[PDB]
């Protein structure tokens, strides 16, 4: 004792008392969301929820991007799909363009800010002092004024925090504050010539918007910069970037992917996007269900994606629906059966002279001690009877086009005894073609654009389905059939002819 249990409780009424809680989902609006802003939406919109507060959701625009409006709705889109509830109300960084300028020159008349003549090279060097830090209050004040004034031209000068070179920050020796960049804004239009960095317009969006807890690696910096303004306090909590094996995430080599054609698309099944894992057929929940199963962390790890397969199938598994398909088509004929067309309840099933099985489920020569159909051999149908093959019927290339099989009334079990293996299988009368797609990991490797990519990470059939599983009204572009020992699968869409079938994870 001495202690704690569903203390979950005492612990809320420490930050409920040592404080409703506010927290921010702030994502830049030029690129679409990725599995690690999963984890960022489950902290912030979890952690609001919990408490009952509010979580805002902030686009960080805080410099021109080209197409603000479409990643606007598509970082809608994937929050509202992975179930987080911001208001009513969209919040913008743009929006506070003239505070976080009427703070800069604060700064600069607190002597804590100036302007550096020196180029981004430079600067990058010598990160020891800039030529310029000894610059006065009213030199500074006068030319960051002209540059607002747009006199001086792209990256000739910058303002930055005047710190400390020395001090290992390390992102604390004299950070940019301003940067001059000649272009037009989505959203402020030509109000603006000059725009505020991340790291000095992220605390100070936090501090306007009254965030209480924000959860995003140095927060000296956030807080120097609120100490200094001297404005609303903000705490900052900091977790570790999501890291998953088999996968990439970095907006670089996420780019190079899309770009020289290694996948189809953002919303590519076989990409970490938000996108993508919905068009792979991944549900929310199973996201979610990841998301709590990762932890938070100050320390950088490394999740294994077996993890991640294992939340998605146990999600599947609850809420799939049994259906028969076929990837590779074999033809079966039963040899003394006759017409006639028996329908099967297990939807809607039948059995007939004419079947399909699926080729890795028959082989001519088998191993020894092997389940499954060859010449001799015996199987059970799911749902059905058992067959056995006698005799096969070649095409001029010796490949195997057709199984000459018996069958035998006593359906699902022995009567003599016996049994073995089953197989999944369908009836001409119940196949429609289809195109299944099997997806495999992005990469080769557990830790890699480093290309050791999967060159076999997509292998297109042209199979069949079970009609039922083509309906489309029954089984819309992202619901969750399962494919019966063959995997889970999800009808394919698109998240912005032959009948198309995703792999959304194996078993």
């Amino acid at each position: 004792g001495s202690h704690m249990v569903n203390f979950l409780k005492q612990i809320v009424e420490e930050d409920l008392r040592t404080g409703t809680v506010i927290t921010r989902f702030p994502p830049e609006p030029n690129g679409f969301l990725h599995l690690g802003h999963a984890k960022s939406v489950c902290l912030n919109f979890g952690l609001a929820k919990a408490f009952g507060g509010r979580c805002h959701l902030r686009f960080d625009d805080t410099n021109p991007m080209k197409e603000e409006t479409r990643y606007i709705e598509s970082i809608q889109r994937d929050v509202r799909w992975l179930g987080g509830d911001w208001g009513n109300h969209l919040y913008y960084a743009s929006d506070y363009f003239q505070q976080l300028y009427d703070w800069a020159e604060l700064l600069i008349k607190k002597g804590l800010a100036f302007v550096d003549d020196d180029s981004l090279e430079e600067i990058r060097r010598k990160r020891e002092n800039s030529p310029f830090r000894e610059r006065s209050i009213e030199e500074n004040l006068d030319l960051f004024r002209r540059m607002r004034a747009g006199e001086f031209e792209e990256g000739s000068r910058v303002l930055r925090a005047k710190i400390d070179m020395t001090h290992s920050n390390m992102n604390m020796r004299d950070p940019v504050l301003y940067r001059i960049l000649k272009k037009e804004h989505p959203r402020t239009g030509n109000q603006w010539v000059i725009y505020p960095m991340y790291d000095y317009a992220h605390g100070q969006s936090d501090s306007i918007e009254n965030i209480t807890h924000s959860i995003c690696l140095h927060r000296i910096l956030y807080d120097w910069f609120q100490e200094k303004l001297e404005i609303t306090r903000t705490r900052q909590i900091e977790f570790a970037r999501l890291n998953v094996t088999y996968t990439v995430m970095s907006k670089r080599k996420l780019l190079a992917l899309v770009t020289e054609k290694w996948v189809d698309g953002w919303d590519d099944p076989r990409l970490p996007t938000l996108s993508g894992l919905r068009r792979r057929g991944v549900p929310p929940s199973a996201l979610r269900d990841f998301c709590d199963k990762v932890g938070v962390a100050r320390r950088e790890s490394t999740i294994k994606v077996e993890v991640l397969e294992k939340c998605i199938r146990d999600a599947l598994h609850v809420v799939a629906h049994r259906r028969f398909a076929i990837q590779d088509p074999i033809a079966v004929t039963i040899t003394n059966y006759g017409d006639k067309v028996e329908t099967i309840t297990a939807r809607e099933l039948h059995f007939s002279k004419k079947l399909y099985i699926d080729r890795d489920d028959f082989m001519e020569n088998p191993p020894a001690g092997y389940r499954r159909l060859a010449p001799g051999a015996e199987v059970r149908l799911k749902h059905a009877y058992w067959i056995k093959c006698v005799d096969v019927v070649k095409d001029a290339s010796g490949l195997v086009t057709e199984l000459l099989c018996t069958y035998d009334p006593q359906t699902k079990n022995p009567d003599g005894r016996k049994v073995k293996g089953a197989i999944h299988w369908l009836s001409e009368k119940d196949a429609v073609p289809a195109e299944i797609r099997i997806f495999g990991r992005l990469f080769t490797k557990p830790n890699p654009w480093r290309e050791n990519i999967n060159k076999e990470s997509l292998k297109v059939y042209k199979g069949f389905v079970e009609r039922s599983a083509a309906d489309s009204a029954a089984f819309p572009p992202q619901s969750s059939l399962q494919f019966e020992r063959l995997g889970f699968f999800t009808p394919d869409g698109s998240t912005l002819t032959l009948p198309v079938f995703n792999l959304t994870v194996a078993l």
